[PDB]
């Protein structure tokens, strides 16, 4: 079986290293420039490849900087079968950070216009490639003019294959994934509340209710960890405390590692420890997408899981 | 006669338009991307061309994004005879601004390594092209590894032609231009004080002393205007008050317009009014390099000039 990621709006992440804080309305000299691939689906693929789990990245990239994107992907051991949009470039996201500080400032370009030809080609690729035994992870917002109905077509095309379908999305796109019955989502608490438009039940009751439509539900609670609902059970996941450097993109690492755990047929509790361990390792790294596999192994074994009753 | 500009470290300015303030440690979505040419010498050439004054831009650009740079230059009506560094790209400066706010945040890449071959080629171009009746304006810092001695060779090569030589530079590079006797510099007050390492005389006395080595000396006083020393006279230049949008690059506009005034054989006082008028117009524009020629004409005629006695 295989794992496919779908990155509707990939990016070349340009990391701009400066001295000290970013000062607005001032000149902030770049000490060094580094390049990474962006778009959540690509981060997920990078994580899976780090686990040695076979996967293929799908999405739509621009022809004009395609050589640059492919060289980065090769560097990150990401196998892909991207569709190419002629006469455009994959967007850049500018990531302003410092060796001297914590966190990063994200300045992303929006993305290009995907042709109906390529929208259709994506749907066809899914039909031709994806089997019932595979997993498909759609991660990241669509580019401008890739509409809600486009996204509906996409979800249903995956669903018709019988494959496991995970969605790491936000806003209206996340609302759709719930309505249409995907297998996995990773909303935060406010997203759970917004999806249900429910203001007076406990968060735990909201999660148990949302679990009636989502078989693998992980709710992020920021620093406090996660609550996962699976098979009528509810798990509180508490991460180890770590020296935090930058939590940007740690959510994508969690997704990659969680899917990895599932693909390795790990029990849900072990999968949650693996995902949380990798995510905690990522928070310790200054960049957006990376994590330390050996440190993640140790942090996995410092995660506590409590089953919540009733 | 001709005017040559020298941009040792040109840039493609990428203007990143966002909503509201730039928030560090947060995502700042780009609404639109615009492109401009950067490097002070190129700004100067753009201004001269806007005046209809024939000029040629010299410098060293990277081969890898040369088509992009040339298309921008064509768009800005900048004639050029750039040297090309193989296997590299002209640096980008990222300029974060908003329609909703004032000012801009500059995030410049440092520039590439110029080969000795191209350093030598620049010196040769100067020898072959530049005549006693021409003007040469060196504006902007050299790229990494273009040294103080490299810059000395550059200044002396220009001086040997007999041409008028203006330098818009900072730090050690500005110190050199004073020692070696250029015709024009535009230091700020602190730079004047640093050049002379003189802490106890009046600023006016510092300027009159520096004027013994610089025939066209303009000292910027920020919002208060300028003091210019020429031919044993001292002029206080007071700009009109304007609705300010972004003063970034207004100094380059002043230089272009000041040189323009000189090339049009305008009396010094008229030249100062023109330069200040154009600079005030530039402060009213949101971007880095532009100004309104018609508004600048009006603002020129609102500038007051007082001759300071003794
Ligand atoms: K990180
Ligand atoms: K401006």
């Amino acid at each position: 079986s295989l794992i496919y990621t779908i990155t509707l709006n990939p990016a070349i992440d340009r990391l701009l290293f400066i001295r000290g804080e970013l000062e607005k309305r001032k000149t902030n000299r770049v000490i060094k420039t580094e390049f990474d691939c962006g778009g959540k689906g690509l981060h997920v693929s990078g994580v899976l490849s780090k686990f040695g789990i076979k996967n293929e990245a799908l999405g739509i990239a621009g022809s004009d900087n395609l050589d640059k994107l492919y060289a980065i992907l090769k560097e990150k051991h990401i196998n892909h079968d991207f569709l190419v949009e002629a006469g455009t470039s994959t967007r850049e996201c500018f990531v302003v950070l410092s060796d001297d500080t914590n966190g990063s400032t994200m300045i992303p370009e929006a993305g290009f216009t995907v042709s109906q030809t390529n929208k259709d080609n994506l749907l066809k690729q899914i039909a031709k490639k994806v089997k019932k035994e595979d997993m498909v992870v759609i991660a990241g917002s669509p580019p401008p003019h890739y509409t809600l109905s486009d996204f509906k077509e996409l979800l249903r095309t995956v669903k018709a294959t019988g494959a496991f379908l995970g969605c790491d999305n936000s806003g209206e796109y996340l609302n759709l994934a719930v309505e249409m019955g995907v297998d996995f989502i990773k909303p935060n608490e406010d997203e759970v509340i917004a999806i249900l438009d429910e203001k007076t039940n406990s968060l735990e009751e909201n999660i148990r209710t949302l679990a009636e439509k989502i078989p693998y539900l992980v709710v992020s609670l920021g620093a406090k960890g996660s609550i996962c609902a699976h098979n009528g059970k509810l798990y509180q996941v508490i991460p180890p405390k770590v020296q935090e450097r930058n939590d940007t993109g740690a959510g994508d690492v969690f997704v990659g590692a969680f899917i990895a755990g599932l693909a390795m047929n790990m029990p849900i509790t072990e999968t949650l420890k693996v995902a949380t361990g990798c995510s905690a390792s990522a928070v310790m790294q200054q960049d957006s997408s990376s994590f330390d596999l050996e440190a993640a192994g140790k942090l996995k074994n410092q995660v506590s899981i409590i089953q919540l009753e009733e």
